[PDB]
């Protein structure tokens, strides 16, 4: 393990449903405060033993992370992490946006260059993403 | 090695560009014929040492795979993998579409039920996903 996913977080499963095709798990992160929702196939839930108490790694690729200042957009998403932009690197087609989480962690998002022009270091924003944008990995 | 991604394909890097924020790598799969385009951050490219000849594991979550019978949809995407549906499992909200690749591997896609209404076993279809919907893992 070393994956390209720029966001790799420790978490503990605290709930799992039992749909036959796609199930959802609740995951409590290392801060003992942040809660995520993640979808996986029923087969994977069983294979990895994703039951209450199971320790895992959350793999979230940079381009899956949206950045917004709108409360509806953030509350409409499955997951939302507030924080402050610590750095922006502009590029020709994409921009790297780093946001500080109270986590002491740095979240990384890859945002299309045209959509990042209004984003600036120092802004208080919310990072958000779908439950199906996350891969769960077992140590 | 153990992640929820239902598609975990071994391959080797054949090329990597040097774009500043987000770079593209070409991957040749272990079947020696399947080529993929994957986009990763520049830091990841450097950190994982993703250069010609590097062995890697591709992690493609099931919901990131679309299944289409429309060739233009397939062609609009960065990656296209023609195949033959071998099984469809329909849930209330999602459906598991299993597709036989030419080499015999089984590709797994999670597809919203409404997008799977015309799909059936034995049909020729194409699996498709963009370059930024793939994670690269080192062994
Ligand atoms: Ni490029």
């Amino acid at each position: 393990m070393q994956t390209s996913a720029r966001n790799q977080w420790f978490g503990t499963i605290t709930a799992r449903d039992h749909d036959d095709v796609q199930q959802h798990v609740d995951v409590l992160l290392a801060d003992g405060k942040t809660r995520l929702k993640v979808a996986i196939t029923a087969q994977s839930g069983a294979r990895l033993g994703l039951d209450e108490g199971k320790e895992v790694l959350i793999l979230l690729k940079a381009p899956w992370v949206g950045i917004t200042q709108d409360e509806a957009v953030a509350q409409n998403a499955d997951n939302q992490l507030p924080g402050i932009i610590s750095h922006i690197e502009r590029g020709a087609e994409q921009c790297e946006v780093l946001m500080a989480l109270p986590d002491g962690q740095t979240l990384c998002a890859t945002v299309p260059v045209n959509e990042a022009t209004s984003l600036q270091q120092g802004q208080n924003v919310t990072a958000y993403f779908n439950a199906d944008s996350v891969i769960i990995a077992t140590l």
